[PDB]
């Protein structure tokens, strides 16, 4: 049980009620994080709405001093955490570590830009000469109170890119975990009280997501709604949240288009890595290949003697492919393997589940008709539908209901270039697997994957406001 | 009659129902505009979708060129669409010739700063020395279709600033101007019909803002939502767009803060231009005035003889009071008149109504519990509420639901900066009324004033997106 | 003789002496421009600091209206300039009339990239915490007089290049075309005269380079020196100017790389345009080859045949290859190309001189002993270095005491970037011909190329200093 | 003598001769450095340019991470360098201390700001339609070895400054401290040394500034000259550069012009400060006050307690004023007082001298026809100029040759800022003493104050040229 606590106005507390926590992969009871009622949400947002003015009026430099000290704890205790993390979301040990030092970075990273964040001087005579004596101080400012939610599948990672760049500019925060990934969370806000902030500044929100989720964003102290998860919950977000601004990461189904000149291996290499990788559990991960006839065969045996090659296992262990978030999930993912193999896909790799854990497939000749070619599974299922021209893999790839991130595998540059002007994403890598990328550059979605852009420097931009004072000089 | 059509994929068109328009002053029927039905809407729609391609593959020099075509032809025809602009909704005639003018040069304006809008390039060694060799090319992109709905007091001017700033980025546009002012809403799509530009770029939405208000909000075919008009529907706005983004410029209760060492002189002249301005149907005009009580006494007697020589009349008199845009809206002022009157306030200038047509009142003594204190009234009605500090004045402005600007009369600049940096508005004015301000600089609101931010430049980047392609340099 | 004027404090005016220019190719008289005394250059100056206040009084707006009348005007009278600057030239006559429509469109482009220059607003908390509360309010500021002097192959591009960018941001000029190209210089300033512009504000100054030229940089009323022609002089400037800011286009000698896999057609092709064009007389043309071997003969051979279809002749009859500027420089390229013929290499089409027309000579197999191989020639004829090694290429590319551009001709574009970033140039060409390519991109040159960076936006950042108000928020 | 070593390509090399260094107060040998040979200065630049290259190709990051370590190193030996460098220069210990301080904070900030420098994407359409494929990836460069020559009153904070900027953009560093600060400047290079960079990255080079002087800056190799000293050397600098970039910080004789509207208490206190900081030894110091007759009187009486208030004595006791640098300069101070006392001014404290430590006068009556109220001293010398109108004020403050900072003490912000754009400097403080005040904000000097503007930022761009790339779409 070990019952972790929230971190509220400067204190650790407990609730009434609480909800257990267990190993995807074992079974084990990690612990239990509190069942928040609103009450409690109430003072968590009372006490940030209260601290709010004090923080915004400290020094640029002196909030991004804090902001150093908490990716320094993050960095001390890197093992302790990545050690909970890879059991609480069945993710790799290494890999867990991993997460908690990326965090650090994007911490650091987040605080420095932040205090480099300048105002701009404008000219009343750049639009009227009567108006030439009038200037425009415009300074930055924040919005208020900012509510955070992670995933599960980053509970840290993508917690900390939204805290970091929100309190440097002025704002507070209350942290809303996803519930399996609710102690890691629980860890992460550990780092911020040991770091010492002004209580009530970052404050953590623990419970039912059912329970009190539509209550958290539709609170009218919340500022700003910052979310990462899945595009039903964003959908709703983006109705609670009113005309009040948001940010959101949704789904994704990302497709990688190889060309007759691509490089197949380098190719195979990177299409195994983006779309294997936390056994498909990434929206930026690579969804489905639309390869040109030509060089399917060659292609797909590459893939497959890669797959083949993919470890499979337990966390612990730091198995390429570990099992599942859950059964709700497993059994999802093996729907859509079915309706494919029914259809006539072809199983290049080994069909099994053994709980939930399940095997890596690589399905050749998927088609159109099946649900395997636009929904996104979040297992190691991946698709490879053949097209006969560039032109008809732009457009197969624009039908989809998404548009994260895009991957084209060829030569011709120019090509490469004028294709990624086609296709609506928000990033277009050019021989490579999709990936966030350096988290220096801006990330966003096109279409139901998101609203908003990401990356250090645009989250701190869209948390924050304008106030121009203008006067007349004499 | 006349029967004014809209402008359809290149053509004009009548539809089966029609809407009467009338002069709010005389009564004179000026015309009638279509009453569309959602078919009708529905292939305007699929008109700009289908052209919105092309659009984009011509240069921002080519699409700068019919801008600016547009706004030379709106200069020409002036006179002509301000005559008729001028009887739609009761403005004065000059006035309304102003506002053709200001329409030109907001147009020319954006032309020009869209096609110096530029991108910018990451290093991937910013972030980590292991990718120092990734670089991220990122160019700015248009969102699609974007539904541009202008609002009474300005259908033209509040209409080319968002038509403009999109078209040039690459945008298709959807104009749905008010019923009441949808004449003069047409009069300027005859511009960018005279223009050239291609068939389906820009287009026309008339009709019964009931009958097909909320179905071309929630359409998938549109991209984003820019609005200017009450509270009410920039909130269903906001809902009905769901994630998708949007624009809104609501309402706004706009104090004027007047400290002790003041130029009473100066102050009684800049109040009474923004309050009285158009009379009062202004959502920047100065709407409440928080005087410090040593000042309040020879401050009030000002602005009072000053309001008497305020002209009361017809639009082709250009008179500084005109007729209300209607009877529902000077029943509306009238109740928050008795409210105050009742209540004990002071009306130091003549209470009456003509019709529609109310005179300029100044109440002193109004207080915190009355209607005018916080209410948008949209008539030409000015309360003066008397404090005793500063830190009271800050306290009594924040409190109201709105935050479009501020003005702040004073001689310490350092205090009035200060002040500012309080006052939860998007602009503040160091002695001079509220104004929207050459429409370069930024133009916002906070609270229920609205979502987004205004002026050339940021409108331009608001109703666009950015694609960014990686690579690496070998 | 006609006897042209200079354009002086609103006045044309003739002087004792004067110069008579003749027709590079016929020999004929086209006139004669004033022969100046510094007691005139000294008239001019302190006319332009005189009215230079008032200038920078006007508020953009006003300075970009003036320079969209001279564009129209230049636009308006192409042909009549165009066919005098073809004759003083020895230019084809329809690239003459080109010259004076691109100047128009930077006259233009300057004028509104130059009402968009906008400042900055600095935080001292993004320093130290005790300086929170002040701020740095950044505006731009003209640094004053301005001298800019053209060269003999684009007197008049080469003019408004530095005239327009400079009086957009408040400063005064004083320009000095070359002598030859001095009545198309002077054909320019009446462009300026019949704008109306403020006297005072533009200024023309004629005469000996050698009786003035000194003399008008080191005066100490010039405030900024912007400058192109030969390093020569480039490098007095350089010493003239002490202190004060200078912005110098010197000479270039342009290699174009080509790799074993580019597409020898589309290369032979560029490579053509840019070694021959103008004769040879521009400093951004292709001056030197480094091909891989493998790849030289047959490249060789389109270049061969290309040339040979090069027309040669006169201005009027829009030859190819016209007349050079004058017998000095016939002689000083005859050198060059005997020296490589004695020293070996292998002219490929015809050796022959007719009076100062030097027919467009293909030397291959020249090497680095040759003068040809380094020294800017500025006359019809293209040496051919070949290469075993894109390691080789590069060294031999950065040898060269110049480095204005270079282009590389390949497949494979990340190899490209990476060589990019070793060539000592200002930019780099991936598969096209060099050029100062739209003068909104920057333009700069490495070593002996020059100092500063131009472009429109760059030149009047160049040209424009900054004043820094500070401030404490109270 | 202890023989102190420069730092020279990874390792400490004595000279064959050196020169022994005192303090400026007692007297006492501190030590002695190198006199170097221009034969050893020669290989200097070249271990600089022979690695230059490899530190070019680390990432930012890496080369941010070097600069830190630098810093933390610095702050930690704070007492150690302070102690010293407090006799070297007969600064008070503390200042001294403080000086080693700020000189870390401006290597670290210099080190996050660098690696956050972007670059920029042009389209081609933005200037013509044919050329809208046409793009340019234009990105920032270091020019290669960068001279840094710091002052006696900064001998670490004024090299530093140069040092960060110049290190973290990718360029190569040759310190040359001045004699009488170079076992200081030798002290600082212990740091870099200690931090590990390459050997090559950064060096020293020590000296008989009359030996070696003319040598260092003529030398070929270095591409940038950063220079911080007396206006006669920065003048022969600029010439010695030729055409080669340079950053110059002259002298100044900052102005502090005191409105009658003034807080003559808050007016007092800043001027004294300013003043009397360092003996006057600084180009930042208020060096002459204009004040408004009518409030001159009181003013001064305020200024002349308060001097009467300024500790007189030893570095190691913090006394406000202590010994001048050496004789030369002390006697200089002396014929500046004689010759103002003898033209009637009024000193209203008591002129002594006690070798160098000349006690602080204040002279009121200064009038237009003393060497005080034009010329720099460098010494506790303080002249009132007693003006009857803000329009002489600004006329005599423009007169001279010098345009650093100055100061405006009134109540009266938009006449400040009025005021601010007619005087000729590179900043204005509006009520406060001149100083660089945070050095993330723009420094600069109009006139003979200098060349370049600084400011970390600033330093970083000047420090840096741009390569451009341009490609075509397909
Ligand atoms: N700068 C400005 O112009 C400015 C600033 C602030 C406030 N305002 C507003 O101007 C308003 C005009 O009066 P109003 O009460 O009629 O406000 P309003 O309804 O908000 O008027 C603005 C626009 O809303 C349209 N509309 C109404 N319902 C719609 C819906 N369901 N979905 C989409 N569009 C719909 C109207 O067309 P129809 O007229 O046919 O219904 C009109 O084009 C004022 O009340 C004031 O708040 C203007
Ligand atoms: N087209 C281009 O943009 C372009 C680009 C790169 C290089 N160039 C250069 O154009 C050059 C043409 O040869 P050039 O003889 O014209 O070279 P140049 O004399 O150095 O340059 C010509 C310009 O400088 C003036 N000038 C000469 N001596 C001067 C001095 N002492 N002080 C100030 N100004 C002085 C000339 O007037 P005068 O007529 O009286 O000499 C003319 O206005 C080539 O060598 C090439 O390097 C042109
Ligand atoms: N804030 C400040 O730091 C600041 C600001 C403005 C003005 N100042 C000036 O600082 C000066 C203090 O130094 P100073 O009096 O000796 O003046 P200075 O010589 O101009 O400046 C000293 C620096 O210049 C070096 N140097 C001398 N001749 C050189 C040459 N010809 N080429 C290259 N470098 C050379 C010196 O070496 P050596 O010392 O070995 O000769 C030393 O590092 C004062 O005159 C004052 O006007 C300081």
């Amino acid at each position: 049980t070990k019952q972790y606590k929230n971190y509220v106005n400067g204190e650790w507390k407990l609730s009434e009620n609480e909800i257990k926590i267990y190993e995807p992969a074992s079974g084990a009871e990690l612990g239990s994080v509190p069942a928040m009622s609103t009450e409690e949400v109430d003072y968590v947002y009372a006490s940030a709405k209260k601290a709010q003015p004090a923080w915004r009026a400290l020094s640029y430099i002196e909030r991004a001093a804090y902001l150093h000290k908490v990716a320094d704890i993050l960095m001390r205790d890197k093992e302790k955490i990545g050690a909970i993390l890879s059991k609480e979301v069945a993710k790799g040990y290494k890999s867990a570590v991993s997460e908690v030092v990326r965090t650090a970075e994007i911490i650091n990273y987040a605080a420095e830009e932040g205090l480099r964040m300048e105002g701009e001087v404008l000219e009343g005579g750049s639009f009227e000469a009567a108006s030439k004596k009038k200037i425009a101080v415009v300074r930055r400012e924040p919005v208020g109170l900012v509510l955070a939610i992670s995933p599960f599948n980053y509970p840290v990672n993508l917690a900390g890119s939204k805290i970091a760049p929100a309190l440097i500019a002025g704002n507070v925060i209350a942290f809303k975990p996803p519930t399996q990934g609710s102690i890691s969370g629980l860890l992460l806000a550990e780092a911020f009280a040991e770091a010492g902030l002004p209580a009530g500044v970052f404050n953590t929100i623990t419970g039912r997501g059912s329970e009190i989720g539509d209550y958290i964003v539709e609170h009218q102290a919340v500022n700003f709604i910052n979310f990462t998860g899945s595009t039903g919950i964003g959908e709703r977000i983006g109705k609670m949240a009113g005309m009040r601004p948001i940010m959101l990461e949704l789904g994704g189904k990302d497709s990688a288009i190889v060309l007759e000149d691509a490089d197949l291996e380098l190719t195979a290499k990177n299409i195994i890595a983006g779309a294997f990788g936390y056994s498909g559990q990434r929206s930026t991960a690579v969804k489905r290949v639309l390869v040109m006839e030509s060089v399917a065969d060659e292609l797909v045996e590459k893939i497959r003697e890669k797959v083949l090659a993919l470890t499979i296992g337990n966390p612990e262990d730091d198995a390429d492919i570990t099992p599942l978030i859950d059964t709700k999930s497993a059994d999802y993912v093996e729907g859509l393997i079915n309706d494919a193999n029914d259809k006539g896909a072809t199983a290049l790799t080994e069909i099994k589940r053994e709980g939930n854990l399940i095997c890596p497939i690589l399905f050749d000749k998927v088609t159109t008709d099946m649900r395997l070619a636009w929904e996104e599974p979040f297992g190691p299922v991946l698709p490879i539908i053949r097209v006969t021209s560039v032109e008809e893999a732009i457009e197969i790839s624009n039908k989809s209901e998404y548009g994260l991130q895009a991957s084209i595998f060829t030569n011709d540059f120019p090509r490469a270039f004028g294709i990624a002007e086609q296709l609506e994403v928000g990033t277009v890598h050019i021989n490579n697997k999709t990936q966030r990328g350096t988290d220096n550059f801006p990330f966003l979605g096109a279409k139901k994957s998101g609203a908003g852009i990401q990356g250090v420097k645009y989250s701190i931009e869209a948390m924050t406001t304008v106030k121009s004072v203008v006067f007349d000089i004499k």
